[PDB]
């Protein structure tokens, strides 16, 4: 049960640095065009209040710095999207993957690849959280580092990083620079909805603890999906939805217990305690592995 | 505070399919040599109890299958260096990176990049266990998958993998083909020694912790290094040396906390235990991550 990332090659071949004046982010270049966070273009002085559009009107393409390593990529057109600045650059990267952009839902996971100055640091998994935050590990200079899936040979980017919030988690927009959850680019005070416990990743987790031979929690009840959501809020766990259901399934066709039955057996260990016992060594829940996660563990999927 | 791995891309661009008859695994390919287990060249009969020496001369190159994705590699010579084959081919890996190939000390972390038929899978951080095990995730065909840190440009091969234990830890060997530890490649039934908690990676993440605000296990007490390591080894904790005292030296600079300060923290948590409460998230004491790791990730 290790949190185990995407292998990162792909995306590192992608990442660019981006400066503007004295600032300096990363970028990512996938045929001849650079994504950026739009902050690259703010001085100290601008950042608590921006006005993009009018800060954007006094660049040119000429203002922008965009650097593989040390080798300088010209910039022919630069547009804004949402949160996102498009440099169109006079070189198709010869390194771009077969990709795709997603807007992922909260729950879902994903690596990051954490940079700095155009230059990949480390890689690590994370979650999605409900309120739209993810618990990551990110120093100045990592705007623009980005996360994402790998689904067989496609990469699937879903996120780019663009700030940290003052208790210390991080917000970021998906790769047509619309945010997650209800924060804006700007260095403001800005605090995030409660966070809750991601249900469908907990069943997910006690899926694979039956599949390892721990299962003394099963029990001889089952529930109906509304009075299992009803219960799971009064604890500050996340509703099932429908989708949420069927992405269970796999794992509870391999094990040949139903969705509901588990969702039972997970209301038990809410109401009553766990009694000091453990499942998967563990005297606490996991919430960031998805159903995917779990079975590419036990499965072995390569790209 | 998350386990951060390096990233994976210069390893990806190395990793090759070796197949020998009907067992494949995965290969190094490193200039115009493939680095693989030798247990490549047992049929399961063979792996219960090897002959290496007498397997390896029965075969000829031609029995070798060398894939890189799509392409084949041709074989042209082939040697054994302990517990490792060295595949020699016709072709050098133009994406060969600046590497070295180093053995590592236990406490020591490394990532490891999991592979199967010659593809990259996952990356992940891990320990060498004092008793020299892994805690892997590791399946059926992850042999020669390798282990790795980066420093600056040079990638430091450490680990290739070869054995799952009955307890579920793993085995391997470095680059030279010898095992960490006692174990050898048959497949037998092998035990490790006990294992010990990694005291300096502890100190290191409580250090981790009170970056991150996370202070309630403090006390205004000190205690001394031999003092400390008397109660560490009474909990089949690692005794600390000076060496590691100095090696804390900069997350002790950071937070304005000595080193014994810190460690008549950690005495009374072996103690008195940690009473239903969490350190950065966890329930237990976390022991890979060394100091230069938590350097790394904190600035
Ligand atoms: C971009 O590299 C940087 C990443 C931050 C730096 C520390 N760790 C990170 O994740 N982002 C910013 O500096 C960002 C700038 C735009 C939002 C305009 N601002 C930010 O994260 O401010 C933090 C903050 C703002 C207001 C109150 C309290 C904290
Ligand atoms: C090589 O791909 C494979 C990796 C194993 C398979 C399951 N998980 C892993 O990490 N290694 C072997 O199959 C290895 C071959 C020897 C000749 C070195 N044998 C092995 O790991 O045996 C495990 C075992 C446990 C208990 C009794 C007997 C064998």
């Amino acid at each position: 049960f290790r949190k185990m990332a995407f292998p990162s090659g792909k995306v590192e071949g992608c990442m660019v640095q981006v400066t503007c004046g004295t600032t300096t982010l990363n970028g990512l270049w996938l045929d001849d065009v650079v994504y950026c966070p739009r902050a690259v273009i703010c001085t100290s002085e601008d950042m608590l209040n921006p006005n993009y559009e009018d800060l954007l009107i006094r660049k040119s393409n000429h203002n922008f710095l965009v650097q593989a390593g040390n080798v300088q990529l010209r910039v022919i057109g630069h547009s804004m999207q949402n949160c996102v600045l498009k440099l169109k650059v006079d070189t198709a990267n010869p390194k771009t993957p077969k990709y795709k952009f997603v807007r992922i839902q909260p729950g879902q996971t994903f690596s990051v690849l954490a940079c700095y100055n155009g230059s990949p640091s480390g890689v690590y998994q994370c979650a999605m959280r409900p309120n739209f935050t993810i618990k990551g590990s990110f120093l100045n200079g990592s705007c623009g580092s980005v996360g994402f899936n790998i689904d067989y040979d496609c990469v699937s980017f879903c996120y780019m990083h663009h700030m940290e919030l003052p208790t210390g988690v991080h917000a970021g927009t998906d790769l047509e620079g619309n945010f997650y959850g209800p924060f804006v680019d700007r260095q403001t005070a800005q605090a995030a909805g409660t966070d809750t416990t991601i249900t469908v990743n907990v069943l997910a987790w006690l899926y694979a603890a039956v599949i390892n031979g721990d299962r003394w929690f099963l029990n001889r009840f089952t529930t109906t999906l509304n009075d299992f959501n009803l219960v799971a809020m009064k604890y500050n766990y996340e509703p099932l939805t429908q989708d949420h259901v069927d992405i269970l399934g796999p794992l509870s066709a391999q094990t040949g217990i139903a969705v509901l039955d588990m969702c039972a057996s997970l209301k038990e260990l809410l109401q009553n305690g766990m009694n000091g016992r453990t499942i998967l060594g563990s005297a606490l829940l996991e919430d960031e592995f998805t159903p995917f996660d779990v079975v590419r563990q036990c499965s072995g999927v390569t790209f």
